[PDB]
């Protein structure tokens, strides 16, 4: 579904970004990966070539919270491929866990700058190009914490709910051009962020924390990165031609459970 | 994604059911189509064979509001294919439009028996088979009227919201077996039901009614049947392996717009 | 806020209905209580008179699943008071717990006839009267099971989600007259229904079942009937003059928690 | 319901903040009003005293985006009253209307700093006091734009959705102490912010813009400030003792309408 289509992925040097890069490459996509980690980008490109030896992959180091660097990764992508067909606005961090009264303004500002502002900046720059093209698909990475309350994550909760807001508002504005903007709300997916999250929950026994967290999930298991990549591939393809402004939870069913 | 996978579709003699049958067959599925209309079933099978000449298609005439007939189509399916990998619980009617005070108990009961009871009976019989298999994917057809208020459709609104309830409740029960149960919430899709709906809205000028209804939609256009089939194919495939108890609107973005 | 105002309550012979009757009478309301239990209705009236000695209370025995009896209680109410200012469409049953494949059509039909059809019939008759008056407030009792999946309650989940649907659809139709129609979504409130529910969950140890069920609740406790009555009094008063088509969870925050 | 109870209100110098101050004072509350406008505060206190001459009202000039000033208004409140029983975290601005690609990072940052960061800072300082007290009620002002997509308001949509996120996350954290945190989602309420919003929509004819905007609303009219104050009074009182982590739309029913 992606033969010769250009997909831009932020946070493409690890986890969901990498898994999505691999899935899209398998479907024929041309890729532009963006991340602050050159080490991660190198590994993601290598992972991609293992699945698709002829895949064209561009890598760019950029901090999504910096507007100048956002313009930089967008320019790098268009100069290399000449267009942007898909955009996985995915970069993000968790933030240090703490109850609201102890979360701190510094940490709140940090999480908001990357998770929310970064997503806004990406949309501001990429949507202009897509409107001129008269086409384009976008997926913003929210979280179940973007539609429900997890606790001890003021910054993340505010930022991820904010991402859903950007998704709904932008979708209403650009849907008339054929552009589709949706968000995914991943739950407990075993990625580097989630592994570290469990480390925060119980530094002395992260394994116990992880096992305990998933007990209440209807599917009774953690999801894997490729399971998220499969949904993102759907939302960036022609198969989602009439899906717009939606939030798709990928959580085994927990957000719908009482 | 459906090579030799058996998919059972109710309401398979027209519209969304037919479009989904065609898309799934193109992906290699074996099909069991169910409908009250033998003539519609014949046309759907011919349509499937035009796209996939070697497709195996079973057809069964059955009224979903009758428990005996529901058991009959499920039995016909297992005797023919030996298993059920996917289930598109899609049959339904709109009901005669009227404000709540004039909707009538007769029409309310009619719509509920087909749109809600029919979906329940399907789940009751099929989920047993899927649990025994240790696998299965289910998609129940709700509507944007199942998550929002459209007006003048007491019966449809109650029944479709009910379908969402069955989806959420059953998903919480069967997710532990690897089974996934989700619902689609189609909006303005041009099918025979929507065409007839606009005729009810303004018998004197159905085209004017259709044009006026879609003016507020963010995508500025009606959706087409294949656009629904593409989403159903995703939700019935391995790509939706961690998606459960969700409702996916396919409405150009209108349910999310204020 | 209810001096001289007439409020009609179904399921007024116990739990939430009785608690609401007491609260409304304390606020000066005239009452019309409806229930299948004559014993309950008389105990409710007695409870009302303890709080408001001069309260005017009418009691009518009626089964809400029977349209003729619904018309009977509405007529009894208008013949005695001459108008209906508020309507707490509250009667309901839980239904025998069982997974979807074992829920049975008989039990499904039973729960739907009382919880869903009963609410529809009440709206059909009462909304005509309120439209003619040019005023009126309605509260339909849904449940957290009407917005989330609890498990083992196909009938209840379908019917309560259906109640939310009736609420949204009817609210869109009658809002223009100044009429407001909203729904409440109670969670773990200790009433006779919840008491019996825990008995179903663990017959040998219902006390342990109740204890374990509430552990995950953010408020860490069960709600009490008067806490629901307070919200209903708000929704049936002039304070809710611009609140329409909403679902208000009264669950300590569990439906919002991941 | 508020005899001698201390309620702190940000954005208390105008619109919803002022109307809420008046309603709460009528119910016996002691008030602490916070705003960047000294004239606004003076006018609000005068309005309160006209309704309740015996009310105790403290006013403090502070910019909610500045942490030092937030700590200052909280300290001013506790030194004057010794406690904080209710908190209406309400201050906010709209932001200049523009499609996403033209919204600008500067305007995005401005709206987020006041509407989102301001709400977080308020919760961080006040929830500590309420936890120590073992009691407290909080209402954060979101918007229909915090649960739906309005269009042309990237900053507002992101910030208000973020407010809903803080509401849910904090509510899950503090519900165990008996504290309740909820959000209101006002729609078209005729206040100074909305009047200015219509001027942005059509500078040439703001009246036409306003009339056109409300046409689709189910209630067929704009809401008034006292109608919001009535809901906030409910949410800050004992009547909402089991209501937590919810978002209550006060929009005539439009967010529920398709
Ligand atoms: N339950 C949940 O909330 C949940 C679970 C999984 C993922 N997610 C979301 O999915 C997305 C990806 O997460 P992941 O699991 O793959 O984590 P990850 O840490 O494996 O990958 C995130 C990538 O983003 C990069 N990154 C971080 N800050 C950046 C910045 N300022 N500029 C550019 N790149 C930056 C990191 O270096 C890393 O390569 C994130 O938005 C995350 O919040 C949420
Ligand atoms: N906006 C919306 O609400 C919207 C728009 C399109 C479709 N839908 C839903 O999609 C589903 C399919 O709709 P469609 O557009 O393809 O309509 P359609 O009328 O073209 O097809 C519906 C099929 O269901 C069959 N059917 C009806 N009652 C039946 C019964 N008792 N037993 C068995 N079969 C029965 C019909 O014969 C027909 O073949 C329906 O559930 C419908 O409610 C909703
Ligand atoms: N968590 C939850 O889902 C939850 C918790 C409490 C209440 N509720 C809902 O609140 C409402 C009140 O329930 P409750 O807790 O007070 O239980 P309850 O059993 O104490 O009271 C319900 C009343 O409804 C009456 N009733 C039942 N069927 C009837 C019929 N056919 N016609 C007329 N009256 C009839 C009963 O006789 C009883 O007096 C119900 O709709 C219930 O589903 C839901
Ligand atoms: N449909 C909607 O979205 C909608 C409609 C009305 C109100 N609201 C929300 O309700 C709240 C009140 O709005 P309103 O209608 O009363 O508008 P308003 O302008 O009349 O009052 C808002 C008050 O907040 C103050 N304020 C602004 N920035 C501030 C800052 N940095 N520090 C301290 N005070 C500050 C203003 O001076 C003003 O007195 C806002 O949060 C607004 O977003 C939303």
């Amino acid at each position: 579904r992606f033969t010769d289509r250009v997909v831009l992925i932020t946070g493409g040097g690890s986890g969901l970004g990498r898994a999505t890069a691999v899935r899209l490459a398998a479907e024929g996509a041309k890729l532009s990966l963006v991340d602050v980690s050159s080490e991660g980008l190198e590994a993601s490109k290598a992972a991609v070539l293992e699945t698709a030896p002829d895949a064209e992959v561009l890598t760019t180091v950029a901090d999504v919270s910096d507007e100048a660097q956002v313009e930089a990764y967008v320019t790098a992508t268009t100069e290399r491929f000449g267009r942007i067909d898909g955009f996985f606005n995915n970069a993000g961090i968790e933030g240090k866990q703490n109850p609201t009264e102890s979360f701190t303004a510094a940490e709140f500002d940090k999480v908001v700058s990357i998770n929310l502002r970064g997503v806004f900046l990406g949309l501001e720059k990429v949507l202009k190009i897509m409107r001129e093209q008269g086409s384009g698909m976008v997926v913003n990475t929210a979280s179940v914490g973007g539609i429900r309350g997890i606790g001890n994550q003021s910054g993340y909760a505010a930022a991820k709910h904010g991402v859903v807001g950007l998704t709904r508002n932008s979708a209403v504005e650009y849907g008339r051009y054929g552009i589709r903007i949706n968000a995914i709300a991943p739950g407990a997916i075993w990625t580097p962020m989630v592994e570290n999250s469990m480390k925060q929950l119980d530094p002395e026994n992260p394994r116990k924390a992880a096992e305990e967290f998933i007990q209440v999930n209807p599917s009774k298991r953690y999801g894997e990165a490729p399971e998220i990549a499969a949904v993102v591939a759907f939302l960036l393809s022609d198969d989602a031609s009439y899906v717009n402004a939606t939030v798709v939870p990928i959580d085994g069913g927990q957000s719908a459970a009482y």
